[PDB]
């Protein structure tokens, strides 16, 4: 009488350092590229300053204070049963500036007691290297990761943490959502992935792809020095899945949608099989795209492959052919797009597709055959706390229930290997494309908004309790 | 100045044994599989006959008697400049019931002389050892590949033709695409892939995973004979591509699709990577279907993956999801698939589209990175033979040629591996679904119709001379 995920199955919940964290400067933390982003709005865009600036609403400075009230938190995880907490490694609380001889032991401190209190109550870590918050002093000292010396940083980075929380943490990976930035044209995934800060006259596209490159050598750098340092961690990239679908079987719809699926999964293909695909080879000829790329890079990159995928999941696309002037079939994201008539939408316009996570959890069976992890899935909505003080979150509730039907049917009649599914900002956190309060993932409601105003009290949300018995079922109770 | 395919680029031209021979009972060859098909037309099925009856036309017994012809019809290839040419063994010819202990000396030296007369003029051979073509005696005294005996009667008949051609032969096939049988709601792919005769209350799924994985095994054991016998031998698998393009964004179209791809590939993975998708293991659950699948069997295929992936493409598919009562997406070739609205099609059904055909290339590219040939392409007409004693088609040529494009971009702009291409039914020879003259696909015009009447007479085509400027120019000049 066995249910159908494994009874082991790693429901947990998922938050990155800079988003919930706040005390920006505590233990000697130096100023990390999160620090200089200013909010925003669906449809506005946010502020990325040269450096703190005055006059400026900087969200991430303080977020929901974390820092000061894991305790409590990590008992609110507790209480709906996590098996196991996702969140990253502040890279500016180890390393301040990216470039010191030695790590900061403040900031090692932080992370053990962190853990500490998760394993307290049966709660495995589940920790992201890097999530969005290099430390500035990289980005205008060497340019991030456009430059070579920054893969040296990085990889001492994670040297010090593996060692650090080698018999802690079981569950790794390197670089979140690594090809996010695949999108150049915006500002936003260059300077998040990569700390890259565009000028007038740079080939965006040339040096997204240069950093994805040295990302790549420092991720397989990493998990070659992780497993030597303990054999039993189970390393893993971490990309964001957003299927691309054809509008229609038209030829040229179908091959725009394999095409675009090429270009933004290749950071997949080189981590799982160690090798570039063939495909990107020819686009940077023709785009006359040069890449620093190495024999050294080339033995790392096949060295050091991943056991097992992570990703967020929370929406898919639709691609077409429409556009003119497209003899080579190169894919816009900000252009070839159209909306999928067959689903609707949250009121940031993310498509709710609960039956791409289905499909998302094929075709990365099907290509690599090997584990995957859900470590992201989530459904951003405005929260209105009722008379009874709680906020009844049906639709988050509605959301959520829709993927892990579609998960459990991947595992029990597909077969796919599912490590787990840990829920995004399971605790109301600052959002990252637009830096808001009022886009609420939690089950946890916390009081501060993006005024910054608030007690900062956190409250369960219906879903909490409804997650809680998904947990206690293993997913039997939707 | 080099071009975009590379030099040593295998053009060439394919036909299988049965279909073109005629000498159906010369040197002792048995009775195959096809000596008991009758001839059809568009739209009548062939009758399948319980051995060789009175007063039925059997088409494949004479065919264009390239038996005797051979000589006359290599040099054409040779006029063309064929790099390849691809054929069949003749099973029938070498083991005329199946189970003999000794090979048959006449049938072994028809194909010495055959290959010969090939390397005269620098035609390389390609050889497929199961084309549609088994002993019937395998099918009436075993129930054909249904019965684990028939895996080393082929076997054996491999070894043989191995050690006979070792250093004639450069380029094998196993099993001629292998996954029709995906269809096994219609008689001729299990009848044609397997030697399976059906009965009333069969369950013909279940009958035909059990032929396939049978020849799955066979196939493994092939490859490791052959390269003991020699390890620059190169051999590989062959699967006809048929993409299954989702009809619209639906996602449950899209999942339609998905599954449909991974019923009709699943062979493909098994000779690729050497295991069977755990999503067949949970299907066959599911269904209860009951396969014999040893620990051996498992051991074999791990190692027995092929070198290459050649395979046949004349026509892309479109499924949806309107079927009802289909809540696990099962795939039924006879049922899921609908037109394509933006394709034109042949006078027998068969949609144009060779954008499909880089899709393709992709396709496998993208799921296996092993080299691949195209080992069938052609288009199936109607000919007339004008006041000039040729045939001009101009359809033909533009047909081949519209591929021909899409495979050069494959390879110049995706950087897919492509071994060669050789488009089928180079000489005019009998069809495999119809059984009829009057569809025909060469560049060769042979006088003899549908009543078995004409001179056999061979004559070149408008595209004889094309397809000559085609391999001239290797490919710059379509
Ligand atoms: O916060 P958003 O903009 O709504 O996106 C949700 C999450 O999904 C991913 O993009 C990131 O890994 C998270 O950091 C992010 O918070
Ligand atoms: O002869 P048909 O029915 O038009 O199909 C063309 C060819 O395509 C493939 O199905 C077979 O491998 C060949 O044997 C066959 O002849």
């Amino acid at each position: 009488a066995m249910s159908k995920l494994p009874e082991n199955f790693l429901w947990g919940g998922a938050v990155a350092a800079h988003q919930l964290e706040g005390g920006w400067q505590e233990g000697g933390k130096g100023i990390s590229v999160a620090d200089v982003m200013t909010a925003g709005r669906h449809g506005v865009a946010r502020e990325i300053t040269a450096g703190v600036l005055e006059g400026k609403y900087y969200p991430n400075h303080e977020a929901i204070d974390f820092y000061h009230h894991y305790k409590e938190d990590v008992k609110l995880f507790a209480e709906m049963g996590f098996k196991c907490f996702r969140t990253s490694i502040a890279w500016t609380r180890i390393f301040p500036k990216g470039d010191e001889a030695e790590p900061n032991e403040a900031g090692l401190q932080f992370y053990d007691d962190l853990f500490d209190e998760c394993l307290k109550y049966g709660i495995e870590p589940v920790v992201t290297l890097s999530h969005f918050e290099l430390p500035y002093h990289l980005v205008t000292e060497y340019g991030g990761f456009t430059n070579r010396k920054v893969i040296d940083f990085f990889v001492h980075f994670a040297e010090v943490c593996f060692r650090r929380y080698k018999d802690k943490v079981k569950y790794w990976m390197t670089f979140n959502e690594i090809n996010n930035q695949a999108n150049y044209q915006e500002d936003f995934a260059p300077f998040t992935n990569s700390g890259i800060v565009y000028k007038e006259g740079d080939d965006r596209e040339a040096i997204m792809y240069q950093a994805a490159h040295y990302e790549l050598v420092a991720s397989a750098r990493a998990v070659k020095i992780g497993h030597a340092i303990n054999p039993n961690l189970n390393i893993g990239c971490m990309v964001a899945m957003c299927p691309i679908y054809p509008a229609t079987c038209n030829p040229k719809d179908i091959l725009m949608a394999q095409k675009a699926m090429q270009k933004r999964y290749y950071f997949a293909d080189v981590h799982v099989h160690g090798f570039y695909p063939e495909h990107i080879f020819k686009y940077w000829e023709r785009k006359a795209i040069k890449v620093d790329f190495t024999e050294r890079d080339k033995k790392d990159l096949f060295e050091g492959t991943v056991d097992y995928i992570g990703f967020s999941y929370y929406m898919s696309f639709v691609i077409d052919a429409h556009r003119e002037n497209n003899p080579y079939y190169d894919y816009l994201e900000t252009e070839d797009l159209v909306k999928n008539p067959y689903v609707k939408a949250s009121d940031w316009d993310w498509q709710i597709d609960p039956q791409g996570l289905r499909y998302a959890l094929n075709w990365f069976t099907d290509m690599y055959h090997l584990p995957l992890f859900i470590v992201e899935n989530g459904f951003g909505a405005i929260d209105q706390v009722e008379a009874d003080g709680m906020v009844h979150d049906d639709y988050r509730i509605d959301y959520l229930g829709a993927h892990i039907k579609e998960m459990i049917k991947a595992v029990d009649e597909d077969g796919v290997e599912l490590m787990g599914y840990t829920p995004w900002g399971c605790i109301d956190l600052v959002s990252a494309g637009t830096g808001e309060m009022r886009k609420r993932y939690g089950f946890i409601y916390v009081d501060k908004d993006d005024e910054g105003k608030g007690t900062l009290k956190r409250s369960p949300k219906l879903s909490f309790n409804w997650y809680k018995e998904v947990i206690a079922s293993n997913g039997d109770d939707i």
